[PDB]
C-alpha cells in the first residue's frame, strides 16, 4: 500500500469520527455523535440544526484544508485535530482528514 498503516506516528493526532450535515468552504458543521439527522434537519437552517444537536455538533475549521471538495455533505469522515476552540458549541481546527463512505469504511 502507499497509504502505511496510521500507527506509530510521532505526531498522534486526535481523530475523531462524525457526520458532516453542513459544508461551506473554510468550514464545516458535523455531528460528532452517532446519531444522523433526519430528512427536515438537512432542510434546517443552521442555526437551528446547531441549537438542535448542540449536545454533540462540532464546527471544523477547513482554512488549513485547500482540497475540501472531496469533503462530501451529508456523509461520514474521520477527522485528526489538536487545535480546537471550546466555545459551546466547540469548534475544532482540523489541518488533515480522512474521507469515510456508507458503503465501505476502510478508505480506499
Amino acid at each position: 500500500m502507499n497509504k502505511n498503516e496510521q500507527n506509530g506516528d510521532e505526531t498522534k493526532m486526535q481523530s475523531l469520527v462524525g457526520y458532516v450535515v453542513l459544508k461551506d468552504n473554510e468550514r464545516a458543521i458535523l455531528i460528532t455523535d452517532t446519531k444522523a439527522p433526519g430528512k427536515e434537519d438537512y432542510n434546517l437552517s443552521e442555526g437551528q440544526l446547531m441549537n438542535k444537536f448542540k449536545n454533540n455538533i462540532v464546527i471544523v475549521g477547513l482554512s488549513e484544508i485547500d482540497n475540501t471538495d472531496d469533503l462530501k455533505r451529508g456523509e461520514k469522515i474521520k477527522v485528526w485535530f489538536h487545535t480546537r476552540k471550546e466555545s459551546n458549541p466547540p469548534s475544532a481546527t482540523i489541518q488533515k482528514y480522512e474521507l469515510l463512505l456508507e458503503h465501505h469504511h476502510h478508505h480506499h
